[PDB]
Formats: structure tokens, C-alpha cells, sequence
């Protein structure tokens, strides 16, 4: 407890013997509470462009810790010993061809320089003064403000977290642990316009149905075990490198200590996994392809009920299964984070339930012990709030497309994150949504039309800022002023490994759509009469958004 939390807890307080006490009212169960201090938007041009919109009640739903505060119970000590082979075998296949490495201040400042305030503190030598600071704490097995939340320069400590944490995990990111070929399970890299091609590859291979179960609240299941599983990656480190991320598992996810947001409170406990963290996601992405792994393993009787019991359960059949077998069934997997597809070699798999609820990972909204539901069409798969579509182009050729429902693609668009942005600011995101649809919607009647006229509204040179999603599955392809015709070639056909024949597409009339009828399944209007109002009264509404924007120089794309 206190040795290695305690610096951190003395600092904050004594910094706030302004505000400090303590709280008898304080809803914390099964974290550890020390103390507390008190401390205390509409896009409307793509609104105008999609008035039949207003209407729809998820749309409406988007412009406007109960699950956290638990504990998990420990896995059975033949579940340990299994997760245990498997983790150390993951990681050196992982760890075949790479070797681990210190990130460093210059690509962590040249990531910050082309991604919110901090830009100012990655100029500033005493920012990295404080970094040089608390990295002689962690090397002497301390920790002074390394603190996770939930213009003071209290915002220096925290950026001095993440920077370390970086520094000694970052190279799983930078370095492209997880992508596909290293990972064989991973698509870390690949883009959402991929992974439907990904998840057709993984149709082909024998086996049974095609399993994509949920985890409900992933990150609050992660266990001291599988924490203990994660941190043998510092076996590969150099002296080091070995030393500062023994440093970043031990006291900063092994022991985490956490703000809540009026009062704030500062929160600890040596389990779940932290909210902000540059490791969560290759974290959960190797603990997740560990649990299918030993999911798998139980699909096929390799593990059964009284392994999972046992305490002195024999490694050799785990081994042998693992050494024979494990690169051909990561194979079978596409796995992201807490997202995962999964086609086993037969469907024993969807009663396999004994280790995967005995880890934590209990899906959600499923009786514990129901056999999962798998799917027959991988076109039914969901993965990352996706799901895909294999489209036929007027020349024959065949695009993969992800597809989501339309409401939430037009509710997303509809919002602007932040207030007093002017109306050029809100026309720019309006445009980088509109073109986002041109690249990855364009086979959605709705989204074309919606695309093209807030393109047409928005003048031809203002170039699209500000993200539309963080998604780290997206490459933001659609920032930019080039032509969005000839982005859509680059991205479908020039890059696209799935597409042999390269022969450019001169105009978007042989840009594909869905089929009407799966239009109109995935949330389309087509073919409701206000949809054919909004349709041809369009350029009425475009000409009002250029007389509000001014004499600047537009484009038509109708
Ligand atoms: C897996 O890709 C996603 C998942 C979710 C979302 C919604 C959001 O996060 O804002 C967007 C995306 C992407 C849109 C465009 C390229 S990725
Ligand atoms: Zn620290
Ligand atoms: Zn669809």
C-alpha cells in the first residue's frame, strides 16, 4: 500500500491544505479513499444541410463510476497457470523479429506538434526538467506526481506522466507491436477501410462460426494476474530500458492513484486498468488475444474444469498446443483492444466458458453460462462499432466498405466539440465530416448527398481542422483540400492490397453504392417523401449557408 502510493498522496494534499478533509460521505467501496479538496454545442452548418435529421430521435439523443467501483474475483490457480504459459509465450513470439526500446523527447515533442495546450509545454525546458526529475525518482523505485484523472501547471505533471510512460512503452505503438504481420491477431495501423477486408480473410479459413462477444467494461476486468501477465515484456529490455518500465508497471498499474471530479477526490487500488495511459491499448490488445488463446484452448478440450482448478496443472500439453498450434489460431482472430472476432476451428468454442468467465472476462448482457451467439456471415460481424459490406463496382471489381447505422454517423457530424468556435471553424469540422463520408460512407445515398452539399456550402479552399473522431483506427485521410475524388482513388484502388486490377475511377457515378434494400436496412431515408424534399430543395439551403459565409469562391458538386 502506502510505501509506494504515499509520496504522491503527501504531495497533493500538502499543496491543498487550502481545501483538505476528509469525507464520510464518500461512495468509494473497493477502491481506497485518502482524502479531497474543493475545486470547481450544436455544428449548425451541417445541421441546416440535413433538416429531415431533426427530427430522428438518435440524433436528438447525441446532441445531448457505478460499473468501475468493483471488485473481480481472483482467477482459479490452474487458470493462472495457464495464463501464465500462454503470456510468456505471446510475448516472445511478439518479440521475434523487434527488440524493445526507449521512446524518446524528440518523437514524443514531434508527436505532440501534429496532433491542446501542451504544444506550449513541450517548448518549455523546465516541462523536461521536471520530466529529468521524476525519472530519477522511478529509477530508485519511487514515484512523486504520477497521477491518472477521471493554466495551473498542475497540467505539467500530468503530461510528465504520460511522457514517461511513453518513453518506456511508447516503442509497442511506435514500433507496430500489434500490427498484423507482427501480431498475426492485431490490426493496429490497418484503418477501418482494412479491417473489413481482414475479417473476409479470416471467412476463409475452416472452422466454425464467427464469434465477436463484448466484454462488459473490459478495462475494470483486468486483474493483478493478468497486470503480473502484461509486465513480462521487461524480460526482452535492455538493463535500462528494463529499469524505467519496471517502474511505470509497478507504481503506476500495479498502483494507480486517481482524481474524480464540487469537490475532487484522489483515489488508489493495485488492480483494473488506468483511463488515460499510452499503454492501455497494446495492453488490452495482448491480454485479450491471451484470453481467446486460452479460450480456444478450452474450444478444443486442451484445458477443462479440473485444470483450471489445479494448482500443480503440468505445463507440457499448454506448451505443446501453444508451440504446434498458437500462430495458426491467433490467425483466426481480428483483435483490438477490448474488440475482438474470433473463428475457432469448430464451434465448441461457443460453450468454451469456464476459463474466459474464470479470468474476468464476463460478456455483457448474456446470462454467464448461455453458449455465445457466432455468426455465419461475416458480413454480420460486428467489430468496432462497424460492421461490412462487400459491394460489387459498375466494372465488377469488388470494394469491402464498413458500415455503420446512418443516425449515428449524422449525430456525430451534427456536433461541434467546444463553444465560441465562429462559424468558420464550424464550417471547416462540417467539411472534414462531409468528406469523412466521401471516403468511407460514400456507398450511403444519404451521406453522399448530405457530403456534397456541405462541400458545396463551405468554400473550396478552406481546409478542414480539427478531428472528427480519435478513433485509432482512423488516418484522417479526408484532412485536406485535395480532391476527394482522387483521395478515394488512392485509398480504394492505388493502396488498396485487396485490389489487384489498379485502374483508376474517372468519376464518382462509378463510386458504388449499397444496394437500395441494405441502404434503407443500415438507417437510409431513400424513398420517404421529406427525404425527396430535402433532396431537391438542397441548393436553396447551400446558397443560404454562402450568403452567411460570404463572398468566397465555392465549388457545386451536385
Ligand atoms: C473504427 O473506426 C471508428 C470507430 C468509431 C467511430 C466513432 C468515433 O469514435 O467518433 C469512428 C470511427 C472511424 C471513422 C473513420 C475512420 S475510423
Ligand atoms: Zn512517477
Ligand atoms: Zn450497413
Amino acid at each position: 500500500n502506502m510505501d509506494v502510493i504515499g509520496e504522491r498522496i503527501k504531495r497533493i494534499k500538502e499543496e491543498h491544505n487550502s481545501t483538505w478533509h476528509y469525507d464520510d460521505e464518500n461512495p468509494y467501496k473497493t477502491w481506497a479513499y485518502h482524502g479531497s479538496y474543493e475545486v470547481k454545442m450544436i455544428n449548425g452548418v451541417v445541421k441546416l444541410l440535413t433538416k429531415p435529421w431533426d427530427v430522428v430521435p438518435m440524433v436528438t439523443q447525441m446532441a445531448m463510476k457505478e460499473k468501475v467501483d468493483t471488485r473481480t474475483p481472483r482467477p482459479l490457480p490452474g487458470t493462472r497457470k495457464v495464463m501464465e504459459i500462454t503470456a510468456e509465450w505471446l510475448w516472445r513470439t511478439l518479440g521475434r523479429n523487434k527488440r524493445p526500446r526507449l521512446c524518446t523527447r524528440e518523437e514524443f515533442t514531434k508527436k505532440v506538434r501534429t496532433n491542446d495546450s501542451a504544444k506550449a509545454a513541450v517548448e518549455d525546458e523546465e516541462f523536461w526538467k521536471l520530466v529529468d526529475r521524476e525519472r530519477e525518482l522511478h529509477k530508485l523505485g519511487k514515484c512523486g506526481s504520477c497521477v491518472y484523472n477521471m493554466s495551473r501547471a498542475i497540467w505539467y505533471m500530468w503530461l510528465g506522466v504520460r511522457y514517461l510512460e511513453f518513453e518506456a512503452l511508447g516503442f509497442l505503438n511506435e514500433d507496430h507491436w500489434f500490427s498484423r504481420e507482427n501480431s498475426y491477431s492485431g490490426v493496429e495501423g490497418e484503418g477501418l477501410h482494412k479491417l473489413g477486408y481482414i475479417l473476409r480473410d479470416i471467412s476463409k479459413i475452416p472452422g466454425g462460426a464467427m464469434y465477436a462477444d463484448d466484454t462488459a467494461g473490459w478495462d475494470t476486468r483486468i486483474t493483478e494476474d493478468d497486470l503480473h501477465n502484461e509486465e513480462k515484456i521487461i524480460q526482452q529490455m535492455d538493463p535500462e530500458h528494463r529499469q524505467l518500465a519496471n517502474a511505470i508497471f509497478k507504481l503506476t498499474y500495479q498502483n494507480k492513484v486517481v482524481k474524480v471530479q464540487t469537490v475532487m477526490d484522489i483515489i488508489s487500488r493495485k488492480d483494473q486498468r488506468g483511463s488515460g495511459q499510452v499503454g492501455t491499448y497494446g495492453l488490452n490488445t495482448f491480454t485479450n488475444m491471451e484470453a481467446q488463446l486460452v479460450r480456444q484452448m478450452e474450444g478444443e478440450g486442451v484445458l477443462t474444469k479440473a485444470d483450471l482448478e489445479n494448482p500443480h496443472l503440468l505445463e507440457k500439453k499448454i506448451t505443446q498446443w501453444l508451440e504446434t498450434k498458437g500462430v495458426e489460431r491467433l490467425k483466426r482472430m481480428a483483435i483490438s483492444g477490448d474488440d475482438c472476432v474470433v473463428k475457432p476451428i469448430d464451434d465448441r468454442f461457443a460453450n468454451a466458458l469456464l476459463a474466459l468467465n474464470d479470468m474476468g472476462k464476463v460478456r455483457k448482457d448474456i446470462p454467464q453460462w448461455q453458449p455465445s451467439k457466432g455468426w455465419h456471415d461475416w458480413q454480420q460481424v460486428p467489430f468496432c462499432s462497424h460492421h461490412f459490406h462487400e459491394l460489387i463496382m459498375k466494372d465488377g471489381r469488388k470494394l469491402v466498405v464498413p458500415c455503420r447505422p446512418q443516425d449515428e454517423l449524422i449525430g456525430r457530424a451534427r456536433i461541434s466539440q467546444g463553444a465560441g468556435w465562429s462559424l468558420r471553424e464550424t464550417a471547416c469540422l462540417g467539411k472534414a465530416y462531409a468528406q469523412m463520408w466521401s471516403l468511407m460512407y460514400f456507398h450511403r445515398r444519404d451521406l453522399r448527398l448530405a457530403s456534397n452539399a456541405i462541400c458545396s456550402a463551405v468554400p473550396v479552399h478552406w481546409v478542414p481542422t480539427s478531428r472528427t473522431t480519435w478513433s485509432i483506427h482512423a488516418h484522417h485521410q479526408w484532412m485536406t483540400t485535395e480532391d476527394m475524388l482522387t483521395v478515394w482513388n488512392r485509398v480504394w484502388i492505388e493502396e488498396n492490397p485487396w485490389m489487384e486490377d489498379k485502374t483508376p475511377v474517372t468519376t464518382w457515378e462509378n463510386v458504388p453504392y449499397l444496394g437500395k434494400r441494405e441502404d434503407q436496412w443500415c438507417g437510409s431515408l431513400i424513398g420517404l417523401t421529406s427525404r425527396a424534399t430535402w433532396a431537391q430543395n438542397i441548393p436553396t439551403a447551400i446558397q443560404q449557408v454562402r450568403s452567411l459565409i460570404g463572398n468566397e469562391e465555392f465549388l457545386d458538386y451536385m
